[PDB]
């Protein structure tokens, strides 16, 4: 691997790595509010996050590097409602889409075609959560109004996955 | 719970997210160095680690309180050799033991006999990993001490539960 | 035992025997007021707390002591609302627990480390007691204001546990 | 067959094969509007009206003729909320039942009892489709002021059969 | 989604649609010319190739797009012989082949990785399909070429998956 | 196919028939040698470097075209040790890896996204390939300095894979 | 072992490494020329060949000798039919019965009644081999000479042993 993209790789397992604490951090605050669906989702969702850290863990080790694992800034924030949580998850899971693509984009230009092939679980795998995470957003929109409808979508987020 | 638990409660649950990262990193460096099967042995001890931290995390949800957290510092290091390296584990994981002890202590103390009965479950396992971590330096001693001898450590590694 | 431990061990299955027959007296307020979900919930928990009380009397036997039950004021009372009986329940779980700390407490300073050990199971049981009733206070509190949102939360609570 | 006869089932033929695309087509109306539930619905609707086209094509050709697919009119349409859609798919439903039903007096007139006796398959189908979509029509009535109605019968379409 | 990709994926899907009644019209063309056997060959192909529109069809919504089905030309022609017949059709799976690699091209260019990632489905497939119809043609120009042989090669196809 | 990609593929399918034969030779001198475990190791793969040179020939064949075997010069060669041998080995795999990537390049240069959507498996694998035989240099690195050692790693080697 | 008996033992490893190369590229002749079926049968036949090599390289191992794999001559040709490219395989096999003979002649002249046992199986599989590519031929003669037919043998020729 050129220098270039083993700095990429440990960078986007850094950022796995920061996501997997972030949702951790945001289920604590669903429970602390009372959506214990919610916070069961995001409990999962930061495993499976953990898991996407490991993939790229060894595939550094694999390919004879030494994969470092730098500081980690807390991910705690304070958040006005359920609503904006999951907005920022959204958010925060485009963000991880563009790094996968300026990742893809350099292994390409770099014609690194091992990495680039290494990258298409990735890719497959961001369409995926995208698609998840907005429809939560969606249906927090079609019954997020009321109590109840935050008591019925918490329950859907409970198994949703 | 009483402020002064919640505090201590939060920062073990700190350390031992940190002491999950610091096995994470140092199963690299034995990878790094040709001990795939002491890198093994880490990396299932790294998500050991992890699920310490994850039930005081519950904990500290479960009893009404947002647990916290904060910016970890990088785990990276050096080591001279795979003798060295298993040293600092050995050392680390007697740390923690002491830090379980004082929170035990703490929840006598302050009558937080609930808290108390939580620990238990750690004071146990620390008993055992203490141990777990004694005899893989004793036979590094004993074996060790020359190559040949490291290939067939490693290999015990592989498969040590 | 100690005359001090027998008779606090005493007034504690006593106090367990008058749990078990309040939660029954609450139930038949929900029954009649069309809360069969929250009826049902409750008397599952009579019973449960019945358990609470026979381990205590078992004890007192197995230790060579006549454990005696005493007078048992009715529990009979009124409620203006299925939040304000739900909340005593909260309340009472939260006395049963405090009578348990100090009668760990009391093991403690009597050096009596056989009881101290018998009581770790009430002080787990209660942990996870008051996780669930105060849950339940959650939920009436996101969807408890009509009548569709009593209507669901009762219906959970025929299953819950 | 007589010519007559042999025209109408074709022009049924496509009529079957543009009704199956107008699902289709409002499928995606649905889940670009965030009702899953209902877009899910469609699509099996979508390929069971395909069925009926399939039904007709095979019947032509046993009969020694051949079917002919004529140009296909885009089903694309706005609508302005979800109520509205089902009602045109109501309307469409009945529309197909009337040229079902011309098609059986067609055959009846020109004594075409082969014709006639392959058609009451469909005068059964459209019989149990019409009831289908008037239910749905029913429910939107009884809770479709809300977003949790909306979520809510969306939940109920998207197992609906 | 780039407003070009977008374009292009939703010419795609319109193509493959049409191809699949291209293909439901031609088995119609080899039952009346009695091969019963390519026609069968032919409906299992049309119904595979409506598959990879609806692929599509997927795809456009889950980028929370708003797929649109255009009006489709008939596909009704006239053929001379079988060999013309799958002559077309191996040509036409040419076309589409073409398509694809265009479409692909397009991601690549536009940095669109997700898509690209996308297409490789259909890359896939283009190749089996092309060597299929290849095949198909081959054994009409050996064993073909005179009555019998069609017997032969018709009572292949209709069981040729 | 483009004539380049044409003569690519061929060079590398019989590059692969150049790299069986000379894994089948080099197995030799282990047996010669009296190293049966690495013999059989080496033999194994051999075997595997042929099905690569498979996979080539047909898809040559499957894309109309004509694969040629050229003459094979002899793969006969001398070896001072085993470990000799082995970094060898691993050697040949870097070019066969250059190689792949070469003709990936080659493809995504003449937009042939087919074979460049083939050539994936033959990226994949590589990746495995060289990990393996890296890790053989090491196990040798680590405990080949001995008869004993050399005694334990080719008893490794016998069952590896 | 004899020298002349290694040499000769070589020589043969060596021919039947060659006529295991000349069966894959006269596969290939077929799948050019439209005979999937017979291009099968000679793909399974290079493979069979191949074993007959590797058995002789296993021997040359057991007892203490060097294989040594010679340079390989294009076994690329032109054939003017697949009568013609046949008849060559025939001719081809009965090269190989009659090297087996003289080799079987030299192990007894010799006294080498090891080798002369190794042999028996060749000698066994020899008549085999002659006997299936002699009835390939007879049934090209008896139904090969129109392209019906051979449609019919080649599919034979598909599952042939």
């Amino acid at each position: 691997l050129k220098p270039e993209m083993i700095e990429k790789l440990n960078e986007q397992m850094n950022l796995e790595l920061y996501s997997s604490l972030l949702y951790q951090q945001m289920s604590a605050w669903c429970s602390y509010h009372t959506f214990e669906g919610a916070a069961a989702f995001l409990r999962r969702h930061a495993q499976e996050e953990m898991t996407h850290m490991q993939r790229l863990f060894d595939y550094l080790t694999d390919t004879g590097n030494l994969p470092r694992i730098n500081t980690v800034e807390s991910p705690f924030a304070e958040y006005s409602s359920l609503d904006e949580l999951f907005q920022e998850t959204y958010k925060h899971e485009q963000l991880i889409t563009q790094k996968i693509n300026e990742l893809a984009h350099a292994a390409m230009t770099n014609q690194d075609y091992p990495t680039f092939n290494f990258l298409q679980w990735y890719v497959s795998e961001q369409h995926e959560e995208e698609k998840l995470f907005k429809s939560i957003i969606d249906k927090l929109s079609l019954a997020g109004k009321s109590g109840e409808g935050l008591y019925f979508i918490d329950k859907e987020l409970s198994t949703l996955d």
